[PDB]
């Protein structure tokens, strides 16, 4: 129902997983999206507003920096890198998925 | 600690939770860049299904709302035919979802 | 299963209670409270729990909520709070539930 | 930084319960933060009426072996997740698992 939707959803953020989806598969960031670098940046444009609040992670840090700068290239106002990516987010215990 | 505590006060103690859930907007971009629900996320008819394989799991608990009930349904019928386990509409649409005063962007 | 995950998923504790009946728990309760109904309370609470232990109260209406504060509070519990509008408070704002 | 990013999910993974099968005098000398005394004796009976059977459970006793026999007894009643914490309470702290009395 919508009520039980709104009252889920500061301002919206989407969490994307750069690395191959084969590897989203065995496990990502519960709620992360897949979009392989390949393939990122029209995937990305697509479907999110310039403005959305992205978070992002790759097999590591260069991989995560390229994926952060290649969106800002395109034009997202508000990216963020995810520093350690999966194994960094698992050892805070954030909730994954698979 | 206190006495009487706010239900929003617990809920951010909480480590635990419900699944994640992706709102899916399948009108047209331009009719998306217009005005769509916060959050959501634009993925036209046209790609549904690809674009939704590609980058959601089959069990993502998933909400869609198009131009009017019938697309509407026809994204639901699209993507459980594609296999999605979880897939709901929003019934009524923006008009429902303004209407119980449900942010929105753009 | 590896404790490090339980040590990531870990302040300080905490219990929710749901002192309704079992059978009301069972058609949806907050996520992670724990069915104690108000008849067995005491009994329960005190056999499972420590004294000092956060605990978060709720039951149908204001009577049986603040009724079962009141017994637990009586009981030597030191830290219990009345969660405020129980389940529907906590529907209302989108808060987790099980069944 | 997982932090600011976790903060702001609007969602997560089930509740988990940590149940200490130790009898209530050894939980008393302590026990791990926020983990809950259901001795052996009574745990079946205790966890049935407290908790659904799906919750995902996390059970520790007094060497491998209570522990062991804890899990069974929980998953003969139909338990659907329920973990042994090998290595008990000496494990635990061994990661620097928080503990409490």
């Amino acid at each position: 129902d919508a009520h039980v939707l709104k009252s889920r959803l500061e301002p919206a953020f989407t969490i994307l997983d750069v690395r191959d989806r084969s590897t989203y598969n065995d496990g990502h960031i519960m709620g992360a999206m897949a979009m392989p670098i390949e393939d990122l940046v029209d995937r990305a444009s697509s479907s999110l507003e310039k403005s959305r609040d992205i978070y992002v992670y790759g097999a590591g840090d260069e991989q995560t920096s390229q994926a952060v700068n290649l969106l800002r290239s395109a034009g997202f106002e508000h990216v963020s890198e995810l520093k350690g990516g999966l194994a960094a987010w698992k050892a805070i215990g954030g909730p994954t998925e698979l």
